[PDB]
């Protein structure tokens, strides 16, 4: 059994860490990060020229990375570095691999904490309009992704799915923000057909304007609720990179997706890999980050609008059978040894007229 | 390490960096369910519970069910509540409870997790004066404040009177027979009042540039009838007090001075011949290098950077810093002629040094 001493022990190590974590992502937002990754040992002053960033504000960032045992710090020479194997996953070298974009999160989560608070003895939810940085963020994190891994990696999970795509399929992509899948998916699969659905004016006019600027003639986009979507048998290809779990209406999407689908058609939904058994989750990484990103974002957004608020972990199980409720009756779970965060949800619409 | 060379530590892998920033990144997450239990009262709530339902926690409590529910997901993934899977009840061990609720008194450790939103909201300010200098003023910290209160609040109701001021050889029976105090950069007024309660006879002035913390005090005052204390707005860098007090006190002030150097001359000077400065600041080593796995000092230079540090750098200030440290102090108490100085620690008070002050009769 943890003793009383361990806990404490243990908590305050949790303080220091939330700090560190905060710490990381000051120094990814500033370049400090970045900077360092290119410097021999230097001082504080040298750091702070090479970042082009006041020395004052860089020493004392400095200090909490080094009792944090980041950085590294020579007493005789005044000294600081970063690891090269630290800084492998702490820097923009490492595209979407950089772990230090998630350190952003402690902070955005934080300055909604007030806000959340007051939900717990009022009710309702903190709407979608109160997190334009975090859901800028999320959309830049996606699109890194998707760059490096949607065409090659994410579409052949789907057997016979890139074939499809080159023959030429109409495929939607829904909730599709920015437009940066429907981009990608266009230019390669020149004789496909590529609508993006978004409530978002400003995505809309967004991804109209950048395939106009690309000559995407085979990319449109329109604006849709998609709890009131009203489209019967349009596409053969449906897909939806975590736009269910946030949705006021989960189910009546799902409903809309099987009935957007012509028969034969394939919906691929990807969401986060979770059990909807709590007991399951406890002593996976990142299970308290999730829960936490939920109640302060995922499932308050949707309860904001009297939703459903399933929110971040509403897990495999239940994702599976909410999708036989919409009408699948065909349904498989994909996973990539690389991705500890999501499932790749293939669910089948039969070919009976 | 390739297995060929013995080396005085462990050399940390790529993969076992990964694995504990990503702790890290969890940690964080439930400092701030932690937080939120703290201000919600849950932790509170489920002390006096035996195991229970969402449902029944939440009932208790006078919560929506539906947040208590996500909460207590965090809670447990995080490992503070425990879930029984058969029966769908959690419950919060005991030995948690003791450090995670308000009946724990000064070992609560739940106050101090509501730093990482505080630190939080001011994030993207705080990256700003990285690129332009300056920094980021005191009043952008209004519930921050509070925090520090609370924080010191319970060191000072745990500890004040019984423990902190008899480190002062004599000083409890100065002020039991009358003496003439301030309490510099005093805040709400806890620790006058406590005082100016225990010591009747004695005279009690707290001091702060913060005209609705003065009048906090002094309505406290007259509604506890404590016509011993008093409060006064002032700057500490600019102060005309000449051999006014015997005693000064100052609690966790000096460091986020613009002008600390000046307010410890200030002190001196408002000090009779005889009289004790009683200064209490952060424990820290003055040399990065002795603070590197001293627990809290992650925390220490992170509320430094992100508070302490920027609101003296923008009134153009000294930034000394939450993380100073000893040496430093006991040498700027040197510059602004205390030629004798004692560092002493209690041990309901793990984050500070009393260091003790006498100006020569
Ligand atoms: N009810 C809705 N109808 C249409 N779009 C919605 C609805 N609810 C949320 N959204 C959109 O769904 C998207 C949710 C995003 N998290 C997904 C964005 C995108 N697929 C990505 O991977 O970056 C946002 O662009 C929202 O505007
Ligand atoms: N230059 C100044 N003049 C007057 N008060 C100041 C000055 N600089 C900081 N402060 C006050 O210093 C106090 C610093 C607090 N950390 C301590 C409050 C209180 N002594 C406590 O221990 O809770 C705040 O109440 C500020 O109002």
């Amino acid at each position: 059994m943890e003793t009383t001493e361990e806990f404490g022990n243990r908590f305050v190590a949790a303080i220091d860490s939330a700090g560190l974590a905060i710490l990381v992502s000051v120094g990814h937002q500033t370049g400090l990060l970045d900077t360092m990754a290119g410097l021999p040992p230097a001082t504080s002053m040298e750091i702070a020229e090479a970042a082009g960033l006041e020395e004052r504000y860089v020493r004392e960032w400095l200090g909490g990375m080094t009792t944090g045992q980041i950085v590294e710090y020579d007493a005789g020479s005044s000294t600081y570095s970063l690891p090269a194997h630290r800084a492998g996953m702490l820097t923009r070298a490492a595209g979407p691999d950089n772990l230090a974009v998630i350190a952003q999160f402690v902070s955005l989560l934080g300055e909604v904490e007030q806000k959340v608070i007051r939900c717990f003895r009022e009710g309702g939810g903190v709407p979608y309009s109160e997190y334009p940085r975090f859901h800028k963020l999320m959309a830049e994190m996606s699109g890194m992704v998707f760059d490096a891994a949607l065409i090659d990696v994410v579409l052949p999970l789907v057997d016979g799915l890139p074939d499809r795509l080159r023959s030429g399929a109409d495929v939607a992509d829904f909730g599709c923000g920015s437009g940066r899948a429907v981009k990608l998916m266009a230019q390669a699969f020149g004789a496909s057909r590529f609508t993006g659905i978004d409530f978002s004016d400003e995505a809309v006019a967004a991804g109209t304007e950048e395939a106009a600027r690309l000559g995407l003639a085979n990319a449109t986009f329109e604006r849709h609720d998609l709890a009131e979507l009203d489209k019967v048998g349009a596409y053969d290809v449906i897909t939806v990179f975590d736009a269910i779990h946030d949705q006021a209406q989960p189910a009546r999407v799902l409903q809309n997706i099987y009935r957007a689908l012509r028969p034969g058609g394939v919906l691929l939904m990807v969401d986060i890999k979770a059990s909807s058994q709590l007991e399951d989750n406890v002593g996976v990484p990142l299970s308290t980050y999730l829960y936490t990103t939920s109640l302060m974002h995922c499932m308050t957004v949707s309860l904001a609008l009297d939703g459903a608020g399933l929110g971040t972990v509403w897990g495999r199980q239940l994702a599976t059978s909410m999708l036989a409720d919409a009408g699948f009756t065909d349904v498989t779970v994909a996973e990539i040894e690389s991705d500890v965060l999501n499932n790749y949800y293939i669910a089948r619409k039969l070919e009976h007229h």
